[PDB]
């Protein structure tokens, strides 16, 4: 039975809410990329563990954090042995405003999962995106989609 | 043993026979929405009953051909019903020129199958993209591609 | 001083709304794409003629409709002659959900402007968006949004 | 007589080569983001003396360097008071292999300026992209480019 992991930066902690959702959903690990887009020696080995790999991270001047794209950036090992191949992955984004913009974010971790040669999970559109504490609403179609990651990496493991 | 079915438009015959090359990978049937952007109650019925659903259209002045967006429009009908949640799906494209543009039309078909709640399946960057006969290196990337959904849709099903 | 033509699809009405407040603001002739996406040889003429388009669709299905995307592709005639080239260009799409997926269609529109060699007028966050009659709030966001394309097109005439 | 600005990062050394050709054309002045995502009180003085800003990053897995987006993020502050409205905008990119992801990395670039309130001046398709020292036809195509974001600063500044 599947190990998912939350893989997230939070500034200012409402992604960090809405992983604790995702989380809760999947029975997920959590790991923290850090406020300098570091994450630890113990997230990249959880990763590469993973059967499915759930991307948080705020929507920030229209794209993802930069701490984000760090890790991204940095994800660039893994990319090169192909460790990633055929896992599942989800994401999420959060923000204080426009769904504008989150689409774009959503959008890039859709990317990032491509070049890795995941396979995506979309909403059961593509992914939860949310405003911003936040309302349960929202907290509870992330949890669902957790849950509905964590399904499709026991069916495809 | 899983049915995939390639939905595809072709303006000019390029993507026609990139259909074929991920047809014969997936083992596949092929339905052709027509000049028109119509697609004939065969072909959604066999849509509505497929394990997996891979896209395919030209791009040009920078996106999906009318005709493939006409379908995509009308597969609002499947939509309402939710006829494809859970469903593998996949796609490709091919222009005349830069991989620029091609990159909008497959995210459009990445959207396109969230909208219907499916799972994605990426080349295993997002999915195959050609440049405008074609070389044997983009038809035979494209039958791998294909072989790789339906793979995805066997354990998937 | 300066002659701007808003040129739009409107699938139900709402974004038939729309385009008449951005003519409001721009002070512009209005053309119509009808339900087949088709443009009588006076717009076609019209944009040629015009110092800034502004282009109006629906968000359908994660992107313009068809019969915007139909236009779009027809206007591979004026491009191939660059007839449009140093054009100032701006959009506006409208949708009955969410804001997500309308930033897809506003970047189409922006790749749409750039494909013509066009410069494209940001709301003085891309171009305008609004859900669906429509709100006077939206409505006037529209109006002002005209009125700064007409501006930039007088500038840069 | 317009003052355009280059503000750059390279990872590599290959967007630093692209920077150049494109200052060059524009007759900019160049600035750079660290390998650390931090430009100096000189740089973002000399941003908001631009009557041009032109945006160059690397695309690194599927997007902006990580360097770019802190530095993009870090505009939020000239961004609150609207110190960069109706500039005029423009970007650049290069990677070591797709125009597949180039796009949008260029998108990005559009969706800042967007959320600046500038204006969008298109290749004379939406912005110079490069394969990765660089071709001269590559470096010939940048300076043209700046040449033109020039332009567009001059008449409209």
């Amino acid at each position: 039975s599947s190990n998912t992991v939350v893989v997230y930066h939070s500034g200012y902690g409402h992604t960090h809410r809405m992983a604790e959702a995702v989380a809760e959903g999947a029975e997920a690990t959590l790991h923290a990329i850090d406020a300098e887009g570091n994450l630890s020696e113990d997230g990249w080995a959880a990763l590469d563990a993973a059967d499915a790999i759930i991307f948080g991270t705020p929507t920030y001047m229209g794209g993802p954090s930069w701490q984000f794209k760090k890790f991204a950036d940095a994800s660039s090992k893994p990319w090169f042995s192909a460790k990633w191949q055929d896992k599942v992955f989800g994401g999420f984004t959060n923000s204080a405003s426009l769904n504008g913009d989150k689409l774009n974010t959503l959008q890039y971790l859709v990317l990032l999962a491509g070049q890795h040669g995941g396979l995506w999970v979309s909403l059961g559109y593509i992914a939860p995106m949310a405003q911003s504490e936040m309302s349960v609403g929202d907290l509870e179609t992330a949890r669902l989609y957790g849950a509905r990651v964590a399904n499709v990496a026991r069916q495809h493991k």
